[PDB]
């Protein structure tokens, strides 16, 4: 009757519950694994999912966004990616944002993962040539380190896209301290339904 | 090491196939009860869920192909929609195609269906005005019952998109015919591993 078609969609929701915390288990795995692909295809299969889901829990909805940084992250040096309604908006910049919004501990790393977007939102405009919108980021982005602030705005100024302070600060140290954060999430995701489900069926066949 | 993401990579296929059937079943109910929206976000979902899956087994196949086939059935007065490599394919054209291509019983009903799409395949194009095009898909569906291919041709032949052949088949019976097989897909589905399991949940909260 009626009251079937609600125990229907509510076995949906708990469906597509589990499916949204295997796709960012997946999704945080190819981000880790350097499996381009596999992310892009896994990021279609989880914003399909998350369509379909009306009620999200506070768990859910800090998932939801693990997933948005990541990828928003993957695409920080594509500058023609508009990830805001706001088509000023950065991807390093709307990453930063969403790191911003995690309700997660502001540990050491979280502040290193922070400053290194900041850095690299700046030298990914640097690098294409976009003097003028590196300093637009500069201003969104900065209260902040004073020596940290002017350093970047000299080398802004100074126009030197290829300029070593962005070595010490590379664009893969951010990738490599953000993969130790995603190894983090991986350890605590490993062990939810879905997966756990799976890795059951494939050790029982061993 | 290596094996540990040859494990995982399984459990995330054993993962996207009881996803997949999940995804049937619920485009299935969603094309039963007429949830327009639902049906479209699921459709995006199963899409995106296909595409990562490498290897199918010929059940996962046939399921595939029940999604696509009552995808192109609820296109059927899209004629905008291109389903096939070739353009000039209509969408009820390519779920006849589909229909034909389904490892299932030929029955009854199997027969109904097909006569029913056949029917409709000419009636959504004399519907719009498509008098040359209800020729063409006409000459590439018609061997067949001589005096119901007379019939089509007749009709096509006077222009007369309103006519009362197309009542006594109408896509409204084609669709009722195919929600009939689509209850029968859902009993044979309902038991699914995910559907299963979601459901479970769901009674232990009651
Ligand atoms: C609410 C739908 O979900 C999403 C929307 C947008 C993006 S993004 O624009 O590509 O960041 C997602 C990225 C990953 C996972 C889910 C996403
Ligand atoms: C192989 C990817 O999967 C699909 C591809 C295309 C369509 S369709 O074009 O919309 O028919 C699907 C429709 C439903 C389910 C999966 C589909
Ligand atoms: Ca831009
Ligand atoms: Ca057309």
């Amino acid at each position: 009757e009626e009251e079937d078609a609600g125990l229907v969609a509510e076995a949906e929701a708990v469906a597509a519950g589990w499916m949204l915390d295997f796709l960012c288990l997946s999704l945080c795995r190819a981000f880790r694994d350097g499996r381009s692909e596999d992310f892009r295809r896994t990021r279609n299969s989880a914003e399909a999912i998350i369509h379909g889901l009306s009620s999200l829990t506070a768990c859910q909805l800090r998932t939801i966004y693990i997933c948005q940084f990541l990828t928003r992250i993957a695409a920080g040096k594509t500058l023609d990616a508009q990830f805001e309604n706001d088509e000023r908006i950065t991807p390093l910049e709307s990453a930063l944002m969403i790191w911003g919004s995690i309700e997660k501990e502001h540990d050491k790393l979280h502040e290193e993962i922070q400053n290194l977007i900041k850095i690299q939102a700046i030298a990914v405009c640097m690098e294409n040539g976009n003097f003028k919108e590196a300093e637009e980021v500069f201003e969104r982005i900065f209260n902040s380190h004073m020596p940290f602030k002017s350093k970047l705005l000299m080398i802004i100024s100074q126009k030197d896209t290829f300029h070593s302070f962005f070595q010490h600060f590379s664009y893969n140290h951010m990738m490599e301290k953000i993969k130790s954060y995603v190894n983090y999430v991986l350890s605590e995701k490993s062990s939810t339904f879905l997966m756990k489900a799976a890795a059951k069926v494939v050790e029982s066949k061993r």
